[PDB]
């Protein structure tokens, strides 16, 4: 059985208990914390690609109102985000299982852009999600996994200074 675990959940949970925020920019900003995933149970000899996308956790616009994030009352449907390919892809199971799979090079943007960068909507809440795609073999297979601990709101600047302080403390 394929097992997927979040590395450094301790730390992600401190961010989550404050409501996490991630900066987006026109050129694209790397994430802190970085999503790092522990994977066991792959076929060491099989070929896999690791994909990352961001699910819109709800259909609302969020605003920081007197020190608290509060959703709007005008939901719209959220078009799915684009998919980031881990740059190690494609690779052997052995490769993926020998150390945490670290998405350190994904950049989050607010503007339709060349590529690589993943466009999010500012002030929407997102739940990171990976797809593990068995490639090249006879049977294509996909295993997906969400990381609730890693939820955040996309922001053009930090609103909650407690988030600002944690980001600096741990970076
Ligand atoms: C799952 C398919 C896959 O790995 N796609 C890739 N495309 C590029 C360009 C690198 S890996």
């Amino acid at each position: 059985e394929l097992r997927v675990g979040l590395e450094e959940s301790e730390l992600w949970l401190r961010f989550k208990e404050l409501t996490n925020e991630m900066i987006v920019t026109k050129n694209g900003r790397r994430m802190f914390p970085v999503l790092k995933v522990n994977v066991s149970g792959l076929d060491p000899n099989a070929m896999y690609s690791f994909l990352l996308d961001f699910v819109a956790a709800d259909n609302h616009r969020w605003k920081y109102v007197n020190g608290e994030w509060v959703p709007g009352g005008k939901p719209e449907p959220q078009a799915p985000s684009c998919v980031y390919i881990h740059p190690d892809s494609p690779n052997f199971g052995a490769h993926w299982m020998k150390a945490p799979v670290s998405f350190s090079k994904v950049k989050l943007t607010n503007k339709l852009n060349g590529g690589g960068q993943i466009m999010l909507n500012s002030l929407h809440k997102y739940e990171p999600r990976i797809h593990i795609v068995r490639v090249g073999g006879p049977q294509r297979m996909i295993t997906s996994h969400c990381f609730p601990e890693t939820q955040f709101i996309a922001v053009t600047a930090y609103q909650n200074e407690e988030i600002t302080a944690l980001k600096i403390k741990y970076n």
